[PDB]
């Protein structure tokens, strides 16, 4: 079937056809593809850019849809945390989130894609480019560590879903999901608890700052112990995606990942 993203340098206006208020503080935006039998065309591991003129300036931000190339005619559903202005946090809120929230059904928005240095090829082979030209981490076949904070869950869910979808893919996924409170745990239902259907290959653990009264998981951040009990050990030569919580990629990779001995070449930040 016809691809929407036929050229990565071209921008594609897509119409907004639906908007669900989920409310983790979230929305789900559904956009129409050129037609009912189109798919988006986004390789697993890759993202899209949405770009708009907001308050007279060009703004651009990356998003990993929640729909898949299995979806058809909308193959694009995006899940959005909205950063409201006039809240705890800094005056004007966030530029793109607030704009999407403002859109009206039928408004269009520009999609550009695919973007990204990592592509999942299936059965554990990861095609990663460094500076230029991809090299397969052909073997992994077996195991991947994922550390997500807040909106960093999306790139992770994309890969988790791709693996579980393949009954013959034996790659085991270990997810460490960090958030400030049990409240911003984005996509919790939205089958994260898909652990229920695949725990032989899917290992889920949460950490939060502020833990509720009878929390069953972890609290606070990283230590290094956390990484130890919840991600595959170095000895297994796994691949590590989004090292600390995606938030402002700081620290270089994780100081905690080095500590347990994970090679910095096997740590990828989306
Ligand atoms: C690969 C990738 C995939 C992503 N996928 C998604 C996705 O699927 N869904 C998604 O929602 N995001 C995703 N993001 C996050 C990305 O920043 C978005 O474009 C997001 O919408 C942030 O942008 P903004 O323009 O609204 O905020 P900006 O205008 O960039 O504001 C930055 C903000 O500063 C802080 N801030 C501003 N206002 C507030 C507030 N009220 N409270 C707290 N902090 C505040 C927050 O740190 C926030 O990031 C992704 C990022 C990457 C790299």
């Amino acid at each position: 079937p016809a691809i929407t993203l036929e050229n990565p340098d071209i921008k594609y206006p897509l119409r907004l056809i639906d908007k669900e208020v989920v409310n983790h503080d979230t929305r789900r935006f559904r956009f129409a593809l050129p037609s009912p039998e189109h798919i988006l065309g986004l390789p697993v591991g890759q993202h899209i850019y949405l770009s708009a003129r907001i308050d007279g300036n060009l703004v651009i931000r990356p998003y990993t849809p929640v729909s898949s190339d299995d979806d058809k005619g909308f193959v694009d559903l995006v899940i959005k945390v909205y950063f409201k202005d006039t809240h705890p946090k800094f005056p004007a809120g966030g530029k793109m989130s607030q704009y999407l929230e403002s859109m009206k059904i039928g408004d269009t928005i520009e999609f550009r894609g695919p973007n990204g240095l990592l592509v999942y090829q299936g059965k554990g082979k990861f095609a990663i480019r460094p500076d230029k030209k991809s090299s397969p981490v052909i073997k992994t076949v077996k195991s991947v560590g994922m550390i997500a904070g807040g909106t960093g869950i999306t790139p992770m869910l994309q890969v988790i879903r791709a693996i579980m979808k393949d009954p013959d893919d034996h790659t085991v996924c270990h997810l460490l999901f960090a958030n400030q409170t049990e409240k911003d745990i984005l996509l919790r239902p939205e089958l994260e608890e898909l652990r229920n259907e695949h725990s032989a290959r899917f290992k889920l653990w949460y950490t939060v700052d502020r833990a509720p009264e009878a929390w069953d998981y972890s609290q606070g951040f990283v230590n290094e112990e956390m990484i130890r009990d919840h991600l595959p050990p170095p000895e297994e030569e796994p691949l590590v995606l989004m090292c600390g919580p995606p938030p402002m990629i700081q620290y270089a990779c994780l100081p905690n990942l080095e500590r347990v001995g994970h090679p910095k070449e096997r740590c990828f930040a989306f």
